[PDB]
């Protein structure tokens, strides 16, 4: 019997925002490793060399995300298990972004020549980096609300968020509506494809970004359904704060829908 | 009962050899795409920037390759199922190295500046790229038998070979010999330390090459020991020609050793 | 049953402060043997010759030491039988630091050349050696609050404290927390590594300090769990004040946790 | 049942000879590090400063060693299970000398000023270091047949041999002969005192050598008597070639004495 | 049952005092026989000829005397049969010192040359020999309160007192305290080494005085513990009025302790 | 059963002869530490100061020795078990004489002025010392066959031989012949008294000699009758080769007489 925990989702909600600030701080520090990073010519890519750069191609990437999260917002609203759905999204987005920091600290791979006119540079001090980090944190990295002036590094987060939201939408709906599922899938592919057409991330930048989110999503649900957190000392699951969130939930979550408002 | 099939092993051994030649050939094609790739400054790193270059560290990586191969050859001869072990080795190196070809064609990445004096280049025709391919193919990519004259590309194969031969040694010996397993782990780690200290491959090319082989190794034997190729249509295995190779075997291969010669 | 003795622990806490004062006096007598101990050329070591001196490496060891002290303090606050744990830590640090005084008097082995600028010296009298011993005594020997002005001698005390605290954290916590157990081990090995990297002790001064604390901790616990202080006359236990402290404790101390304050 | 294995003692003797040769070579290499090692002022010791040097105090140690070796050989002659006794001494001496090599490599601690007149030195090449190692090997390191011409390093080997021979003489004699035991103990302590009084080693070197030999002997005999090599997977015994030698011996070796000669 | 008698103790207590004055009085008489006793060269020895004189080694003997007496006084207070213990102290010390007076009169032996400077001498009459005897009697022969200013004769009394107070401490404590017993043995041996190192008594003076007290102590307790005074006419006890002192006690005195004060 | 072994007597007889030579060898070395020892004045005694020197007092002291052993020889000649008495004389005289060597090495006490005309001295060599020792060995120390020309040291052997012979004659006769026992006792005192009257040994020289022989005699017989060599591990009797001689003898020996010859 699952117990709706309205106090644990608060801890899960706080956890994801702390990781968001940490990632913004890291990308500022790694930015000053090399001063210029606009003189190199782009590496030979099979995709970035054929299609010409489209300046407005990236502008539609977050457009699909807004529709995707809006659709996900409604199914969250019309789902009775509001604590579990929100807590399983914050406990996964907070894990992938930690893997984003590790893979960009060891090496830095950007696109040499696009968005070459972003100003700032030589942030040599202790305190003025935080002001830049604060803008990154409370800007969502959007280009409409211009904060991300020039390009980003390996393991792009635009693919992470687009793919992560798609999987919750697809399988948290009744298995008889195979018309919305293909609508979510087609939007995700165009968003990923538009990233490459904007000459902002390499071809290998997205492939390992799409694989990590997909593998981590399936590994989490399989262990949640099998209920291995207390069945046996199998492998000491390495997910950050996993058993603390799934201890009160046993079995597979149902998909019963109702109406929250008391004014029909 | 496990029936030794000596005619399928011959076909599998041919399959893996075709991959090496095909993989070597595309190395010339991608090298022709870039004029030099030996002038640019290296991208910022965490390990290639701290330690200085060690000229003799590249040879020590392949010195440990013989030890792992020599031990594996000894284990192969003293195993009753010689046709079974050799078929999986040729069926795994064929798949992993096939992915190496794919990741090289989609994106090109190398460390800019070591081994910049390799001669030849600009082989513009059809009738000497094979000549260079044959020289590399019939040199096993070693540096002692110098064929690998200058730089290599992303997803280094010097780590795939070391890791694959490390897991076969531990897997196919009795589960009480955990000292050779310890020795086979020290050799693998040192072979990875020296390939990085020699300034030959980035810190991220090694990690994504130590993970793919490990993941593809456990997944292959899990599918075998569980025997899911005929129990049920679990996932429609994507391994190239997996149902053909392992159809005639049932259960798990034991770990008892025999002697083929009749002169004790 | 475990009877919390609040009068034996006070005797155990006093016993430590006598030993620490005694050790702080021996370090003054030993320092007067050799006048200079700063002109000799250093002995040929394998770790002190490769890694160059890191100026900030010794201030980081005590940073890793305070964190282990903060974690241990929380364990002592939330434990049912906090009296016995406090009595066992004070009964073990008073024994190892007695072995440090013995090996320092028998032979003096310092590092010839760091802290060569420390002034003072030639305290030839009885009346100010006690003053010098008090300065080291009420500074805990730490390098942050400047007391450790000159060099240090054999059987490093920094390694004894770090290893003793680390083994207490992983012993008196539930055997399902294999992330704090791994975190403490990481903090222990980095604290030891920064002692060698700061050129503060030889490679053999730290190895035998880590061994003795590890051996004496395991021996003490395997001797009290089997209630060997009264089971028979096995070997006439040589631990200082062993039967006096543990005669009221029978069997193994459980791992019950509670909250002492009555204000939820 | 105790089955006398006559084909393993040869392997043990070969292993010991290889270990001795490796120790001689490592000693030569270590001595090659520091050129002079004879101009330094000696460290302040408590035994090397009080008792003045005795010129003849180093031959008495080898006299006691030869007496103990003769007694041990006499014990070996009239024992039923002489093969097992000969197989146990070698497997312990090899391990202790490997530990000696390891502790000699990390740090070099010699006595600065005895044998300052020894000539030779600066053997810089590969071709005569082997000759010097062969001389030290087939000179047994003794001072009677002059090979020990220059100084000696940490973890003295005379104390190891004396303690091992004394412990083997005490162990495998009937438990009613408590006068030969006292004689052997007196010989061992006199040998140690004569090593210390000849200004050949520091006090800490002798103390750690004695402790290590005693602890290793006791641990090995406890493991052999408790029959832990096949009882369970207790700790994966780290003794080199332990389970290979004692697998044919079950229980504790009795103390039956006989006469191998059939000519009364 | 043991009945403590407080009347026999008073009579036994004054027995030693009349003997102590008699022992002091006989010293001047034997001293008057030979005038100088401070000019001849010493007899050949094995210990007085190797080690040199240590001026402060004579005081350290009596420093250890206070500790043995201080511990014994504590035992004599926290005991329940305090009347029994003190009677045997006066009964044994009186007999041994009575022999000490006898052995000087039959033969006089001393160390020729130590303490040659004492003034006075040639006290030929009856009315100041007692005065000199009273000075030693009221000074207890100590050197801190200097009355024993120059040399001592056969059968040194510094060994009798140290050994007698050693055997009462170990015997009249519960047979589980074998650490104070170990301390009481180290305290005795050091006192025996310092009296010899001060060139105050020959190497045979100590041994024939360490044996008589030990033999006379073991004989007294075995003769009493087995209760041979009234069981049968075993040997017609030669001890001075041994039967009178121990007639009222049967069996062995237990080792239980009481507390006389009524203010816990 | 009292089994007479004629082969153990020979081993016992050889043992006493080796000690006889060893004692003579010590006498030569001990004489050389002091050059003269003939200038000192004799120590003031209670007996040597009154009784004048008698030149013929030592003439007849050995005469009693022949008479005493002649009577003992007749008792040995007319005993049923001659072997057991012979091994109880050699195994007891061979222990006392070893105690004579120990007391002469630690100190040297002789009479300064008698036998002052002894010649030779200063035998500084390695080889010709034995000729002096050989004369002492094969001279039985007799003053008639003059070999022992010069003075003698502590623990005179003249009292040892007289007392040991006296006790064997006494208790190895039936307990109804208390007329010869008095005669043997009378001879012993006169022989001892003349030794002290010959100004050859001090008063304390003989008393310590009389006690040691008597105590060791009674301690041997009590242990032989009690049969403590195999009854229990009581005290590990310290007599040399004691259990080896009494293992085959059970109980106490009777005193029956017979005739050895077969020709009445
Ligand atoms: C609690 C779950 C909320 C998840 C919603 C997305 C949050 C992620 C926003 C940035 C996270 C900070 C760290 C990433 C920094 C950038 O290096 C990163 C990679 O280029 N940019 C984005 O993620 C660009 C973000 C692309 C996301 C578009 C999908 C639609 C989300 C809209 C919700 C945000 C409200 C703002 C509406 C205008
Ligand atoms: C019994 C099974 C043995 C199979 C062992 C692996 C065979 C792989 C043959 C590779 C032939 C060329 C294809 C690779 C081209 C390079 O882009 C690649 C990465 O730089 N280099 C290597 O793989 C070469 C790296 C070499 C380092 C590993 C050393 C172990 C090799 C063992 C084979 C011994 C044969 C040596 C004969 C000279
Ligand atoms: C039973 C209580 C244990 C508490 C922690 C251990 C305290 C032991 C301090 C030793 C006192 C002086 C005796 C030794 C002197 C030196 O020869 C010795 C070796 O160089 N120094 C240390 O051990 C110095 C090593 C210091 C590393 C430990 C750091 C943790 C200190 C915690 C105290 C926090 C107070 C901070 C207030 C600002
Ligand atoms: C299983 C065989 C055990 C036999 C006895 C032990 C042999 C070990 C000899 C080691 C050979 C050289 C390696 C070590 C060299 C030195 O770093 C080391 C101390 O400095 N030497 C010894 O320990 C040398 C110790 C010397 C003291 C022992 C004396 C007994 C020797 C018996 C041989 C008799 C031959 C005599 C012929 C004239
Ligand atoms: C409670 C029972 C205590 C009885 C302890 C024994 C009492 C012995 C008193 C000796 C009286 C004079 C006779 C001895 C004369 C000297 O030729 C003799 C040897 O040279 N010296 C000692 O015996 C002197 C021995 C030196 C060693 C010190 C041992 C004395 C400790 C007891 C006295 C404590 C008084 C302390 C007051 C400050
Ligand atoms: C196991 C059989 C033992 C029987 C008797 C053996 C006596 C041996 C005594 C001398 C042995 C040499 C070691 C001692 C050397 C001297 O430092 C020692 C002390 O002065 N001399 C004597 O004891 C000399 C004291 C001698 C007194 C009489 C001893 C009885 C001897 C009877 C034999 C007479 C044969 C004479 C034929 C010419």
């Amino acid at each position: 019997r699952l117990d709706p925990e309205y106090w644990k989702t608060i801890l899960s909600c706080i956890y994801v925002f702390i990781v968001f600030g940490f990632t913004s701080f890291i990308m500022v520090i790694v930015h000053e490793r090399v001063p210029d990073m606009q003189t190199y010519p782009p590496l030979p890519d099979i995709f970035l060399d054929s299609v010409p750069r489209i300046p407005w191609a990236f502008a539609m990437t977050e457009v699909c995300g807004m529709i995707l999260c809006y659709i996900w917002l409604l199914v969250l609203l019309l789902h009775k298990h509001r604590s579990i759905l929100l807590r399983r999204l914050c406990s996964l987005m907070g894990t992938v972004f930690l893997l984003r920091c590790f893979t960009m600290f060891v090496t830095s791979l950007s696109v040499p020549g696009q968005h070459l006119q972003c100003t700032g540079k030589i942030y040599g001090s202790v305190w003025e980096k935080l002001h830049r980090a604060f803008a990154i944190w409370s800007g969502f990295g959007m280009t409409l609300t211009g904060v991300h002036t020039c390009g980003d590094y390996m393991f792009s987060g635009h693919t992470v968020v687009l793919t992560m939201l798609n999987f919750f939408v697809t399988e948290y709906t009744p298995r008889s509506w195979n018309f919305l599922h293909t609508l979510s899938w087609v939007l995700n592919l165009f968003g990923i494809f538009f990233i490459l057409a904007a000459h902002e991330h390499y071809s290998i930048d997205v492939f390992i970004a799409f694989y990590i989110t997909t593998r981590l999503f399936l590994y989490y649900h399989t262990l949640a359904n099998t209920r291995a957190y207390q069945q046996s000392r199998r492998a000491r699951i390495w997910f950050p704060m996993f058993s603390f969130f799934e201890c009160n939930v046993n079995g597979t979550v149902p998909n019963e829908y109702c109406w929250p408002f008391s004014k029909p």
